[PDB]
């Protein structure tokens, strides 16, 4: 789905965190809705970061500097895939908000099934391969970027032009790569905060516990892949 539409759905969600409707629910509900918000908002930022990497930097290198498709895969491996995964994950979350209206005021009573789906079966396998690759090529790409900046004056001009743009916050390529690398390790924390906020709901508590166990398996797999890559690079 479209990024502006995604941002409007996010901005809409956040209006309800500030609302009097929410602030006048029970403390445990306010806290639970506040943590589920955090998961959504940070997933939106992740998707935004990825699409800036792709639409601004990656597309710009090919269009302006005549980089090949392969030189860009060196800097940003599996970027198209990541964008697909996280936009879709982000959609599922919004789709859940849309069916959680009350009596425009909503209250997410159930998000565990969405998380379990995302981190099991072939979705989990896609994340493992995707991040294992991105997180493995991680340090080579940052060095490759820094190598290019110091050497190629045309890339140097390109980067300064981009950082000045209103589109990129002041997101440098190194920062982008670093943010994307971290992301997968954020989920256990966000998921576990939702779980400990969830009271008197058995289905949800079970699914959240499951998703938390599941995302740790993915992280493990990614860490094995990264370790092996680095050993091979030497």
């Amino acid at each position: 789905e479209n990024l502006y539409f995604q941002s409007m759905e996010a901005e809409s969600w956040s209006r309800i965190i500030d609302s009097k409707f929410l602030k006048q629910q029970k403390k445990d509900v306010v806290k639970r809705q506040e943590v589920i918000y955090e998961l959504m908002q940070t997933e939106f930022h992740h998707v935004r970061t990825l699409k800036i990497m792709s639409g601004v930097y990656s597309q710009g290198m090919m269009a302006d500097l005549l980089f090949e498709q392969q030189m860009v895969e060196k800097l940003f491996p599996c970027l198209d895939e990541l964008i697909s995964i996280h936009s879709q994950f982000f959609q599922r979350i919004l789709e859940r908000k849309k069916e959680s209206l009350v009596d425009k005021n909503f209250l997410i009573k159930r998000i565990g099934d969405v998380l379990v789906n995302q981190f099991s079966g072939e979705n989990a396998e896609r994340l493992k391969k995707t991040y294992g690759k991105f997180c493995g090529q991680h340090n080579q790409s940052v060095n490759y970027f820094k190598d290019l900046y110091a050497k190629d004056k045309r890339f140097q001009a390109f980067v300064k032009k981009k950082m000045s743009s209103s589109v990129v916050r002041r997101l440098g390529i190194p920062e982008c790569i670093l943010l994307v690398t971290q992301r997968i390790t954020k989920y256990p924390v966000l998921f576990q905060r939702i779980l400990q906020c969830t009271k008197d709901n058995e289905v949800e508590q079970e699914d959240l516990a499951q998703s938390l166990s599941l995302v740790k398996d993915v992280i493990g797999a990614v860490d094995s892949k990264v370790a092996s890559y680095e050993k091979k690079v030497r």
